């Protein structure tokens, strides 16, 4: 991706959906970082809607996942969570965050997860209730979401997503890419702001 | 619920949660004896025809498959990814392990029998061997195939897991469309209890 396909923008809608220095500001640097070294790359995600770039972790933020070992296991929470509310709650379990602020170091990088101008359209429209509208000015990539982390590349989604996947309300398992996920997600954990389970 | 004549109910051996130090013979006599006496124990129709089910009052001491889970005990749950069987892809499962369950497991409050009826029976001990089916028109009507020692006067919902799993004929399973007020139900179950499972860590 060259000028045609840059600056990159920042959808606050299509941000908002996927989240637990100000936007602009935060958006001023990734651009930045972008032009400066000449090497940063794009990775393809799996749809050729959804791109990767990692950078370094300006913000200071701490990862979203770590390693599940002997001495830390006991720290571990789990169960059933709905990230929306029409979605059905799945077995999940995480580190506390109380633990990852006092235990991590802030993550080598940031994962930013961009969107194409029309998948952020669609989705929009879909999401509002509107229509599909393309806006030619607007960017041609966007950022939808960032996630820290140490690893220069995408970390699968978890076993359970992939099963969701499949549910009518509609396509089949990949079932070496559900081996893949599994292999890492059994010695590794997501960071939650949540100390129990119990409500 | 039921005809005179289709009791005593029976125990098909070949196939029985843990009962201990009692014979199949006194634990046949005592559920019969529990039955006759109390009016008031109820049959329920299982799904098919051919499924039933009681419950009665714990009388052998058999301790349950799972616990709640606690304030105090909820950090001593472990997880990981299991597979039942090696043909089966693993999936995301939480358990007491033992050095706690130990300590905390005590007789459930009953027993859900599970009853065949004896058609059902004679048809599956000869598919699992593809003989010729032989019925014994004397055998008793409805025979025990299952125990469970539980605390709940009800069915105890699969887990949610086990539910998903079921959608996919890959990997299944029926492959019928997920009855989300079901899989509703046994979640609320399954948040707040836990099998036990002897497996101190989940790391391999």
């Amino acid at each position: 991706p060259a000028p045609a396909d840059l600056p990159l923008g920042l959808d606050p809608f299509c941000y908002r959906q996927f989240d637990d220095v100000t936007k602009e500001e935060f958006l001023e640097k990734v651009n930045e970082l972008v032009t400066r070294d000449a090497g940063i790359e794009f990775f393809q995600g799996y749809a050729p809607f959804c791109r990767h770039l990692y950078i370094p972790n300006f913000v200071g933020a701490l990862p979203g996942s770590l390693p599940i070992t002997a001495d830390n296991e006991h720290l571990l929470r789990s169960g059933y969570i709905a990230r929306r509310p029409n979605e059905l709650p799945v077995l999940t379990r995480w580190f506390p965050m109380s633990y990852a602020k006092d235990a991590l170091m802030p993550a080598a990088f940031l994962d930013l997860i961009l969107y194409s101008r029309e998948q952020i359209a669609k989705e929009t429209a879909a999401e509002s209730n509107t229509a599909v509208v393309i806006d030619p000015n607007a960017p041609a990539w966007s950022i939808i979401a960032v996630k820290a982390q140490n690893e220069k590349y995408s970390l699968p989604m978890a076993p359970i997503t992939m099963l969701r996947n499949t549910l009518i309300e509609g396509v089949a398992l990949d079932r070496e890419a559900y081996k893949a996920s599994v292999a890492y997600w059994k010695t590794h954990a997501i960071v939650m702001d949540k100390e129990s389970s119990l409500e």
